[PDB]
């Protein structure tokens, strides 16, 4: 009940507690660890004791707990669920609850940077058109001409559940993704699916490598809408080797801005279904995943071709060469443009940081292994040697459905 | 308990359904409200080895496509006799084989189970002395090593009667290098091993103190105090470590061993407990050229390849830690190949282990898999168990962890 995480490194041990704070499940039980698994409205009486469990960590993180502050606002939102089904978050409450669903998020290795959140309030918002503009703003602002700037912005919460707002893109900026008669895939393959909603709603696509995909806003359960994001928004990076010449030749470039824009925030049981949020890319999610993965850009043998290594045997290693490579590549052209990026030794190493922090100072840090290890040269990190507890806290970001399989069309 | 669980494996999307998970009976240190999927570490009584050894052979009979015959009941009413009369029994030496296959067979964090039933079965259960042990295991030694064409095997001494007289062996493996603590702080050869190394030197060993200096082994029979042992140097087959492009390579002055035997694991068949049961295959070489070479608290030798590389190491962000790591693996597998002793690169195991465990879906409805220590140490997302989702879980017969014995020895002086 009271769980010890080793360092296999460094021989230091922290005792986590935070733990039993944990409410919702992990996905395993005392017979099977899933810890490998991707992916394993409410009522009156649902709602009230998740508005109380938050208000109650709200008021104790302000040293106001159990006061008079507190009390009368427990019934005053007490009342309000009673009365209209559901509540509204002070701005305050708001703040605090999406930089602790940050805090909050296992997966997460930059979670250091929890409490330098820019949080933009758009729970105003009513048209899709007011969603371009709100998304445009958070684009301007978080890339801030290379300095990024960490930024959430927040649609109005869902309701009855007919009147969702939601992204239909997985992330604000993506690149395209298109299937050839040729049987292979042109741009990026995470996409092809999205791509062709888009298509069937009207876009003209360029059909290239790296199309900045439209965004597909659904403001109140209407149907979703097609924008633009206004190109000189959209910041890149060409990539180019500090070494070899001929890898811009590869015609390869990536954005400067990640935008997970598909998940859930869930705080004090209110549930935002829009709510895109960025920070900046750790080298290895464009190295690695995004140009390596066989089922994405998949370069690593034109690549190893290029440097003219000896592909006959895996024993060579020309995979893991290339691949060293291709991610030099990546930092050195983002630093040139001064696109702020983050190494996985630098990002390890500060959220070791930040976990001991988190240790002394809240009682533990939940994190999921699988995902906080960087995807290449994992023991060289200090994370792989690092035990980690995994478990659910509130406030969170939340996996949700694809809208396209839901949503009830109007035509 | 769900009948079925669904893996999906996010590079091909093919999606396996695990039933086996449902015969798994012991615990994982996980709860409905906590995964412990990265924690390394999270005698009996008549009446609770009656049911594990009847699980056991229930399983051995149908596996022999015998299953409710005669001789089947005839082996139940035996070993039920055996229990009740004695408070234990004994394995036939059939039970023995198919249960050690098995305990690889179901090892969740070992990637190299496409080879499991390929394995030699040693039993020394007859063996009563440390001298005795010790010729076994030279057996093993000279048997695995094959010179340089590496044979999987084990061998099993006798199983724990009433935790006074166990066998053990002291070594974690049968092969390693010593450590020495210096008065500076530093560590000369394996920090790993510097507990061990203290207490050898203590029992008397007399130490080389150099940097690769294979240790003796320190071996326990019948609960008696532990007894020293020079593994003959003509069994030890080593490797000098050299780079096919770098000629400086060499001068580092690496070498390792060929042989990887675990030896300090506890094997469980039928409910009984072999506490001595040191098993071999061959190495996978980023166990040698990541961690063994480049954790820091190990040889730590990536700042001086780095240096004779002449990266940029100023700055993390050049990656040349990353790209030192690539060359001495490169470096391990070369020296191994041009040697002629078996290795296996991290790509080709895993490529074999997802083989391996979509086979064991098929037929066996299940293969339980640790992920994060199936995963290579390096450039781990380019290698395909990356993508695939796992499910952990125990079966038995079983290798498990024990405490180290100088933790438990009862000294008799
Ligand atoms: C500030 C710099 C940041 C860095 C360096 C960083 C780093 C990362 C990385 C490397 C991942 C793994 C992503 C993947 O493998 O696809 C991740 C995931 C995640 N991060 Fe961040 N992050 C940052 C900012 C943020 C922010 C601002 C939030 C929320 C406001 C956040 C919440 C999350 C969540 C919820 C996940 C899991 C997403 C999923 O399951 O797909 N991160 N982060
Ligand atoms: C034949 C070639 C083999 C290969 C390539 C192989 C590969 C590996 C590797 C790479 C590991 C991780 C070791 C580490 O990170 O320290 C491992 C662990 C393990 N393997 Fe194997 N193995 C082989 C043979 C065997 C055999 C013959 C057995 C038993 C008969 C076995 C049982 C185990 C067990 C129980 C572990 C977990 C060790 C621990 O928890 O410290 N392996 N294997
Ligand atoms: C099946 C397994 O969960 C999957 O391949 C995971 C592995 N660890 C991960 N880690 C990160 N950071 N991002 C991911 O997409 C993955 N995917
Ligand atoms: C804390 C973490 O479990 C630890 O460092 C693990 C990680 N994965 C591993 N994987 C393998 N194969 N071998 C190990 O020793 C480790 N150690
Ligand atoms: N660093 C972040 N967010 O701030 N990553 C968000 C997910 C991005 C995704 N991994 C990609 O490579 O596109
Ligand atoms: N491949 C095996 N056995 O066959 N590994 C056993 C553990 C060896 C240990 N990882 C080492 O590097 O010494
Ligand atoms: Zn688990």
């Amino acid at each position: 009940r009271f769980l010890k995480v080793k360092n296999w490194e460094t021989d230091v041990v922290l005792t986590d507690t935070l733990h039993l704070k944990s409410t919702l499940e992990t996905g395993c039980t005392e017979h099977i660890c899933m810890g490998s698994i991707m992916l394993p409205v409410r009522t009156k009486d649902q709602l009230f004791p998740l508005a109380k469990e938050f208000l109650d960590q709200y008021y104790s993180s302000i040293k106001r707990f159990g006061s008079k502050a507190h009390m009368d606002r427990l019934e005053e939102v007490n009342k309000e669920i009673e009365s209209t089904s559901t509540y509204q978050l002070k701005d305050t409450e708001l703040i605090y609850g999406a930089k602790h669903a940050w805090r909050n998020a296992s997966r997460c290795v930059g979670r250091i940077q929890w409490s330098k959140l820019q949080v933009f309030d758009a729970r105003d918002c009513t048209t899709a058109h007011g969603m371009f503009n709100y998304i445009c703003n958070h684009v301007k602002y978080a890339t801030n001409k290379g300095n990024l700037r960490s930024a959430i912005t927040i649609f109005p919460q869902r309701t009855d559940g007919k009147h969702d707002f939601r992204v239909w893109n997985s992330q604000l900026i993506r690149y395209a993704g298109y299937k050839q008669p040729d049987g292979s895939t042109l741009g990026d393959p995470a996409n092809v699916q999205f791509t062709e909603i888009c298509i069937q709603q009207g876009w003209k696509a360029p059909r290239g490598r790296f199309d900045v995909l439209p965004l597909l806003l659904q403001a109140n359960g209407n149907d979703p809408e097609l924008f633009q994001i206004p190109p000189e928004l959209v910041l890149e990076v060409p990539i180019r080797h500090p070494k070899f010449d001929w890898f811009k030749d590869l015609g390869l470039k990536w954005y400067g801005l990640p935008a997970v824009s598909n998940m859930l925030l869930e705080i004090g049981g209110l549930e935002f279904s829009a709510c895109p949020f960025s920070g900046w890319y750790m080298g290895t999610e464009i190295g690695v995943r995004d140009y390596c993965d066989n089922s994405r850009y998949n370069i690593l043998e034109e690549v190893a071709k290029k440097m003219d290594l000896d592909m006959r045997k895996t024993s060579s290693l020309w995979k893991d060469q290339a691949l060293v490579e291709i991610n030099i590549a990546v930092l050195y052209s983002f630093q040139s443009d001064k696109v702020t990026i983050v190494d996985h030794h630098s990002a390890t190493e500060s959220f070791i940081k930040h976990m001991e922090n988190e240790y002394r100072c809240r009682g533990g840090c939940p994190a999921d292994w699988v995902w906080i290890v960087p995807p290449m040269s994992g023991s060289i990190t200090p994370v792989f040697h690092q035990e980690m507890l995994n478990y659910r806290l509130t406030p969170s970001f939340e996996y949700q459905p694809d809208p396209w399989n839901t949503h009830v069309w109007k035509g």
